């Protein structure tokens, strides 16, 4: 932990030439990213090299984006310090102060409070879906065209070396994939990783801010329902997204559920393909027995 800290610190006072770091510490990691609290004031989100270069690159132009054309009292990272190379990147911004909605605390929440929370929720993502995303126009994301390209990779590497159970899994997927219409509808800017982990409280339970946008892009409107929808030990419920649906408005329920559900379905596979392009056996071999765990259930 003292280590790690020591050349971070390094780091942010040699690129950023009269930042003083007076206090350091890890507030949180990723896989491949790690985020510090420094100062008790600044968050510099930080990676080294990765398998997708220009990860911080289009997470700073989305928001300078946002913070350009958001009308909104809800607060989200503005970026006072960024270096990017390909061999790592930091941004920098001032810390949002604030809680982290979790299930626990809205079930002490009385049912008006919750209502305003739904309310906070729908207005922030009809007014960032609403935006005229023309600005922002390279940072396109095709959910689809990326899982062929990441089955067609599978078939490149190992999948001849799979089960049939892991196969037919795949295959199962692929069919279903190439039968929905849940990608044909309204793209539009999304967050893309809506989780209540993401959402910061204030004092009066209200939400307050917003961080992590860092697999943002324009893409279905229905990705920013998918953990709202979720029903877990993470997520609030299936009643918390259906409400913030209906608040929301003008969209088919019915297909952002669908949406969630073949999410929901990917993830083992996704989890695989991460290990083969990363060269972690350790993700290849998780996905491959979540396979079997789905399979067996019920
Ligand atoms: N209170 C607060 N916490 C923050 C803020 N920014 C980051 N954090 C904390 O640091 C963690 C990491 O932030 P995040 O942007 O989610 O990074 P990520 O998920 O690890 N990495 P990546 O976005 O590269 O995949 C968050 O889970 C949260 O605990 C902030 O502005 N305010
Ligand atoms: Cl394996
Ligand atoms: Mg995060
Ligand atoms: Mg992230």
């Amino acid at each position: 932990n003292a280590t790690n800290v020591k050349a971070m610190k390094y780091l942010i006072e040699h690129y950023f030439d009269n930042f003083k770091v007076d206090s350091i510490e890890i507030i949180g990691s990723g896989y491949d990213s790690v985020a510090y609290l420094v100062n008790n004031e600044y968050i510099f989100k930080t990676k080294f090299s990765t398998n997708k270069k220009k990860g911080f690159a289009k997470e700073k132009a989305i928001y300078n984006f946002l913070n350009t054309n958001l009308e909104t009292n809800v607060k989200i990272p503005n970026i006072e310090y960024s270096y990017i190379s390909d061999e790592l990147s930091i941004l920098g911004y001032k810390e949002i102060k604030g809680t982290f909605l979790t299930p626990e605390i809205y079930s002490t929440m009385s049912e008006e409070e919750q209502n305003l929370l739904k309310r906070d929720i729908a207005s922030f993502l009809r007014q960032m879906h609403g935006l005229d995303y023309t600005d922002i126009s390279e940072c396109t994301i095709d959910n689809k065209q990326n899982v062929l390209e990441e089955y067609i990779l599978l078939r490149e590497t190992i999948y001849n070396d799979l089960t049939d159970i892991e196969k037919d899994y795949i295959e199962s997927f692929m069919e279903r994939l190439n039968a929905t219409t849940v990608f044909e509808g309204k793209k539009c800017l999304c967050h893309n990783d809506f989780s209540c982990n993401h959402l910061l409280l204030d004092g009066n339970n209200r939400l307050t801010g917003i961080i992590d946008f860092g697999d943002s892009g324009i893409i279905d409107e229905y990705c920013d329902f998918i953990y709202l929808l979720e029903d877990s030990e993470e997520e609030i419920g299936t009643n918390f997204g259906e409400d913030i649906l209906r608040m929301y408005g003008n969209i088919d329920i019915e297909k952002a559920k669908e949406y969630q559900d073949i999410v929901e379905e990917y993830y083992p596979i996704e989890t695989i393909v991460y290990g083969i392009k990363n060269i972690k056996q350790e993700f290849i071999e998780n996905g491959r027995k979540e396979i079997y765990k789905r399979t067996y259930k019920d």
